[PDB]
């Protein structure tokens, strides 16, 4: 069998074996395939696909390459969360108390940021003395202890693909619906959880720009979830502007705190109590998604939600005073405003833009080995949809330099009014099951 | 500039600057751009392709990361030819010594194998001792002193076609028009010679599947030579099927030599008469096509293109007595015959599967540094029309290995047999001036 043979058969179109991409994987990960035909065959699986079958056959090779956790010491049904990738997607930061706080077991892994897109990790560093390097042992023991734990996605899962996204990165081949469905997939079956809830979104901020990329996207990954036992199931959410107002981190911490409270903005509390029913479904801790949502409402009015974020804190190094003390989170020097040009209606606000935006004021990092400055980011005040007054301010910039015309720059490039009344986005889109 | 916003661009279906396309080449050569980067691009070229301007570019930057040779101390006309690559193509070994036992100056640059298609410059290096890779100060004084010379590249001439060739041919990324326009062209450019004959094959056996893409490529290099003050012109020859019997190395040298004493097959003599007149006539060295030809025909039964061979041989380094004993020509030590499952007539033929399963003996390489094996490869006996009864045999195998199941079923799916008589296929399609 020639490597070359089998770039050939997917340049032309062709489906390529389980035994013929199994045979691939183990050669790159070994090293018997160089980087230069896995790149070439990459960028022709860009151009041409994959078949869900194929998609699945490249999962599983992926799992195989490493380890597989063990989590049969925790007693019960294990939940997991994953989202494609976002700006200002706070919603773990919110979700994994409040089904925790409710007897839902979250053993959660995650990643940081990069580009115009956040990663929890550096959101959850803003706390003081947050660790986010914890081991299989002391992973077993927080979930087991408090009913939760979100940590650093620990090396030693899946090689294939540490080696393969960082190929993707450096070839232009990040945006590839098999190369994604695999990738996120093959981390979640090696983590263990019994059950997998997806957040796929769509629009200017994700990958998926189009709804029917986005469909086909949480569709394979569900089937591959299935397919070796789990009970996986997927929501397609909005994108095209970002989640809530706030976009950064010590500023994304500070709106989760407000939502667990019960004053957080409507689409990230909807978002959350969404796909917390069917965290507490699938862990069977309620009858039905109904009974479930109950629940996790009453663990919000009652205060639970909010204990349970402070125990979650203290679990792992974080300073959970600065629940009820915000200004012990990083602080920005300075704040300055984007105002509306004239009356109107908002018609966009370019989630990627806004992304970018923050990334310049230090709030991101263009390549993995930058610091992030943990203050600094952007805040909303409106959102598609809503009218604005000519001098009205639409963004409230928070730095740590007063020197920021381009970041209020790309800003402007982002937002886009109407004379006429706009049509709202949907939050979700669709659920698959 | 960085390597991975270009990657990006031509993948996203736009044109790269003349700047850009010149950044790229200039980095690739000289080691600061990674080949699996460069095979990334390569491949985008293949599904998004080139401009007409790109194209130009692409051949002048590759032209110009070596030097330019100048043949004026020669006296005449010098030619040059070049295949777009086929099946079976001994076509350079009789023409090249043929035409130049005439008076014909010949400056040739040649490659090695690539992809499905053989290299005259792997098939020179079957003959013991003979050098293909001389200095520009030798090539100039051997096609003075002897009036013919086939080298290889990266003797300080095309040094970025050296490694983008090599690179290409394990790649899959060698049928695109623009790579392969501008890999032929760049040679014939930094080569120096005055006229420029072309052979683009169609068929299943070439890169170029239908006449209409075949008809594209003639075009695309005739206006490329034109443009830069050389009589180019180009000859559309058939490769639905491989030309002559052998294909290989050293057994394509024997047919070389078979062919040039009068005894070869009919289509390749043919072949080698048509290309070889209008190199004689480009050169002024005979009044008309018809007259070259007959002044051709007339070197082959005086022994003078077969004396030519010789000298063309020792000049290099090479052995001039393998003529006379062909036993002194690397041998495989199996040999194994593929027959026909029943009675009929040869109706088509998988030329380029045919090209493969010859790769696959060890005809050809599977990555960059492999070392390949001279002797293997294999012998046609039936061709398009010929009738055949079950039992008889259509090929014969020489392999360095006694299984060689996978390449016997190749071979026998590639020849399709049909029960009604099926005519031969033309030799010659069009010309292009
Ligand atoms: O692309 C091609 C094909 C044949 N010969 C070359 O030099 N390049
Ligand atoms: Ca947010
Ligand atoms: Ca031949």
């Amino acid at each position: 069998m020639r490597m070359v043979d089998l770039i050939a058969k997917k340049r032309d179109g062709k489906a390529l074996t389980k035994e013929e991409i199994e045979w691939i994987v183990r050669g790159y990960t070994n090293g018997d395939i160089p980087d230069y035909q896995m790149s070439a065959l990459a960028m022709a699986i860009y151009f041409r696909g994959m078949t869900e079958e194929e998609t699945a056959a490249l999962t599983m090779a992926m799992v195989q390459s490493g380890e597989m956790l063990d989590l049969s010491s925790i007693r019960g049904v294990k939940v997991d969360k994953h989202s494609t990738g976002g700006v200002g997607d706070t919603t773990t930061l919110v979700l994994g108390p409040l089904v925790a706080s409710v007897g839902v077991p979250v053993a959660k892994m995650s990643g940081r940021g990069l580009g115009h897109t956040g990663g929890t990790i550096d959101k959850l560093e803003s706390v003081p003395g947050f660790h986010v390097e914890i081991s299989k042992d002391e992973f077993i023991r927080l979930v087991n202890e408090n009913g939760i734990a979100i940590i650093g996605q620990t090396g030693d899962l899946t090689p294939a693909d540490k080696k393969l996204y960082a190929l993707r990165d450096v070839t232009a081949t990040v945006n590839s619906i098999p190369l994604i469905a695999s990738s996120i997939m093959s981390k979640k079956i090696a983590a263990g959880a019994d059950a997998i809830v997806l957040d796929v979104k769509t629009g200017a901020g994700a990958f998926m720009k189009k709804l029917d990329e986005a469909r086909r996207l949480a569709r394979v990954m569900v089937d591959i979830g299935k397919r070796v036992g789990r009970r996986t199931m997927a929501v397609i959410s909005d994108m095209s502007q970002p989640l809530g107002y706030a976009v950064g981190n010590a500023l994304e911490v500070k709106e989760a705190i407000e939502t667990l409270k019960g004053n957080g903005p409507h689409d990230l509390t909807e978002l959350c109590l969404t796909l917390g029913s069917h965290m507490v479904y699938l862990a069977e801790k309620a009858p039905s998604l109904d009974e479930a949502r109950r629940l996790l409402e009453e663990a919000i009015r009652s205060g639970a939600a909010i204990a349970a974020f402070k125990t979650f804190l203290a679990a792992q190094g974080g300073d959970a005073s600065v629940v009820d003390d915000l200004d012990k989170l990083p602080k920005a020097a300075y704040t300055s405003t984007v105002t509306a040009a004239a009356d109107g209606y908002v018609a966009e606000m370019a989630a990627d833009d806004i992304g970018t935006a923050a990334m310049w004021l230090g709030a991101g990092r263009a390549k993995k080995e930058d610091v992030i400055d943990l203050a600094v980011g952007i805040v909303l005040h409106k959102k598609i949809g809503d009218r604005v007054q000519k001098g009205e301010a639409l963004a409230t910039i928070h730095s740590n330099r007063p020197d920021v015309l381009d970041v209020k720059e790309k800003i402007e490039a982002a937002i886009r009014l109407s004379p006429q009344p706009v049509a709202r986005p949907p939050l979700i889109y669709e659920t698959i099951v």
